[PDB]
C-alpha cells in the first residue's frame, strides 16, 4: 500500500502514523558494533567528542528492539532530530544542548533520568559505552511524559551503471577515524566499515546496508571555553551524493529543519531505502574511487 516517509519503501497503514524516534548513538571505538542501526531509516554521523564522531539514528519505518549504546546530546543533533519532530533519545548533554532542550526544543528522554529503569547497563561493556534502551522502554517513557507516539511526518523526496566508492577521514595527525562506503553492484546497495572493520548491527550480526551516502560540508566553530564546537547547519553549503554507484557534486540548503541536497536550482531526490549522512568540516575529507 502506502510508502514510508523516510525511506520511500511501501509499508503498512499503522506505520504511517508512527512518530519518528531519533537516538543519539555512541560511535566511540568501544561502542562498536552498536544495536539497532540496521532498522534506522536515516543515520547521521558528525564530530562530537574530540576526533570521535557520533550518530543520530532516526527510526520511523522500522522500530528497533534494543538500541545503543546511547550517548550525550549536542545542539546540532537536537536540530537534526527536529527536522522530523522526533522523540529525542539520549544520555547526558553539552551545556548548550541542556538549555536548548530545557527551553522546550523537543520531547526528549534523558538517560540521566531513567538510568536504572527504561535505560539499562550492559554487562559485556563498561561505562560509559554500556548504556542501552529499547523501543518498548522508549514507549513507556513517552507514556509517562505524555509524549505523542503517533503523528504524520512530511516525507522525503525519492526517485523512481558505473560504480564509485567513497572514504571519509575524520582523524588527524595522531588519531585516525576512517569511514568507507563500498557499493555492491549485485546487492544494489552500499556497505560501511569504520577503522577497517565492516559496520554491523550487534543485534543481527549482519552488515548494515543503505542506498544513499550524503556527505555534507558544514562550518564547525568553537563556541565554548573548553573548546566545544558547534556546526552551522543553516548557512547551506556544498556536498556529495552517492547512489547507485554514482557520485554527484552538490550543494545543500536547510529546508524546514532538514539538510536538503540541491543542484542547479532543484532538490536532488534520494533512492528508496536507507540513507547515511556524513557531516564533515571539509569536503576534502572525502575521496572517491572506482
Amino acid at each position: 500500500k502506502l510508502k514510508a516517509p523516510l525511506t520511500g519503501l511501501k509499508t503498512e497503514q499503522k506505520v504511517t502514523e508512527r512518530r519518528p524516534v531519533a537516538v543519539v548513538v555512541n560511535n566511540h571505538p568501544k561502542a562498536r558494533p552498536q544495536s539497532g542501526l540496521s532498522k534506522a531509516d536515516i543515520v547521521i554521523e558528525a564530530l562530537a567528542e574530540g576526533q570521535i564522531t557520533r550518530f543520530l539514528a532516526i527510526f520511523q519505518s522500522q522500530m528497533p528492539e534494543t538500541v545503543g549504546p546511547v550517548r550525550s546530546a549536542r545542539e546540532y543533533f537536537v536540530t537534526l532530530s527536529n527536522g522530523f519532530d522526533s522523540i529525542f533519545v539520549h544520555h547526558g548533554w553539552s551545556p548548550g544542548a541542556k538549555k536548548q532542550l530545557e527551553s522546550g526544543a523537543a520531547d526528549y528522554m534523558n538517560g540521566l533520568d531513567f538510568d536504572g529503569s527504561l535505560f539499562w547497563r550492559a554487562d559485556f561493556s563498561k561505562p560509559p559505552h554500556n548504556s542501552y534502551t529499547s523501543y518498548d522502554y522508549i514507549k513507556k517513557a513517552a507514556e509517562q511524559k505524555g509524549y505523542k507516539l503517533k503523528q504524520e511526518t512530511n516525507p522525503l523526496l525519492f526517485q523512481t551503471n558505473e560504480s564509485y566508492n567513497v572514504r571519509v577521514d575524520y582523524g588527524t595527525n595522531n588519531v585516525t577515524n576512517l569511514v568507507e562506503y563500498n557499493y555492491d553492484k549485485k546487492a544494489e546497495f552500499y556497505t560501511r566499515s569504520s577503522d577497517g572493520v565492516i559496520t554491523t548491527d550487534r543485534e543481527t550480526g549482519k552488515p548494515v546496508a543503505m542506498q544513499n551516502i550524503f556527505i555534507v560540508e558544514a562550518s564547525h566553530h568553537i563556541i565554548d571555553q573548553d573548546g566545544r564546537r558547534d556546526i552551522d547547519l543553516e548557512s547551506g553549503g556544498k556536498g556529495l551524493l552517492f547512489q547507485h554507484g554514482n557520485v554527484i557534486e552538490t550543494d545543500w540548503k536547510q529546508v524546514n529543519g532538514r539538510i536538503v541536497p540541491v543542484k542547479d536550482g532543484k532538490w536532488l531526490p534520494f533512492v528508496p531505502g536507507k540513507t547515511w549522512i556524513n557531516i564533515v568540516p571539509d569536503l576534502d575529507a572525502a575521496s572517491i574511487s572506482k
